[PDB]
């Protein structure tokens, strides 16, 4: 119901979802065992420098909005979600081997992974052409921000 994940408390505003063990295959052929969450949810992601809405369903971002400080803080937040979503683009974007630490499960070493350097992810995530919405604009892979185009299901929010 409230949980943290990556630096943000989620709270599920919406939905619902289980939690089943499923082996994946990262892009370096590394097999992860991961707690697959399976339904369809909505959350609040609050941070101390972000926060963002989430619609997700099984291994699939529906929807993002980021609210952030700066570009970096926002940044944060997206690559929280684009793990968090468990997308098969995001476990395929994975470069070389994961190491298997005592207070990591396989959802947090993705995540410390992408934090090093999310280029991969945010290159191979898919964009989009987006609709002028008030108060909102796009986000490209290299971070900048366009009225155009954006990361798939991704915007940010001008305030």
């Amino acid at each position: 119901s409230s949980f943290s994940f990556g630096g943000f408390t989620f709270k599920r505003t919406s939905g619902s979802s289980v939690k089943k063990e499923e082996e994946v295959l990262t892009g370096n052929l590394q097999t992860l065992k991961i707690r697959v969450h399976e339904g369809y949810e909505e959350f609040t992601m609050v941070g101390r420098r972000a926060t963002a809405i989430l619609r997700k369903a099984t291994r699939r971002l529906i929807q993002l909005i980021v609210s952030g400080r700066d570009e970096q803080s926002i940044a944060e937040a997206i690559i929280v979600a684009m793990v968090f979503s468990q997308e098969d683009c995001m476990i395929k974007a994975v470069r070389g081997d994961l190491n298997f630490g005592s207070g990591l499960n396989p959802m947090h070493q993705l995540l410390r992974h992408f934090q090093k350097d999310a280029k991969v992810l945010f290159q191979n995530w898919g964009i989009e052409s987006i609709d002028n919405v008030m108060g909102m604009i796009g986000i490209l892979p290299d971070m900048t921000p366009s009225t155009e185009m954006s990361l798939r299901g991704i915007r940010v929010s001008k305030m």
